[PDB]
């Protein structure tokens, strides 16, 4: 029994597709297409006032927050690409997004050796 769909939750360590290969992500908004909204994690906040940004409930997305209706209705998470910036904080789905372990970084390994040698 995989519990594969507990690895990419709330600060969740994963994998994503970007393009053709596999980078090392943080999770910090979970998306679930059932509703619209998304569930995120509230750390790097400004305070607030109470309960504002300490219990994130399933926030439908805002006006700035339109995720791609290719991966809109396929579960997302935003995501910040870890060894980029917040600059490359994106939304990956199932379609995309992996589960950190040894097998999937293990193609990693050798895709960004493969991915990155194909000469054509």
């Amino acid at each position: 029994m995989v519990d594969l769909e507990q690895e990419f939750a709330l600060g969740g360590r994963c994998l994503a597709f970007h393009g053709p290969l596999m980078y090392e992500a943080k999770i910090l908004k979970i998306w679930d297409p059932s509703s619209k909204m998304y569930t995120s994690i509230p750390n790097d906040k400004p305070g607030g006032s109470s309960q504002a940004t300490k219990e994130i409930k399933p926030q439908k997305l805002g006006e700035d927050e339109s995720i791609p209706e290719e991966i809109i209705n396929g579960k997302c998470f935003f995501i910040h690409y870890q060894g980029w910036k917040s600059s490359w904080d994106e939304w990956v789905g199932y379609d995309r997004i992996r589960a950190y372990n040894e097998e999937n970084i293990a193609m990693k390994k050798r895709l960004a050796n493969e991915a990155k040698e194909a000469k054509k």
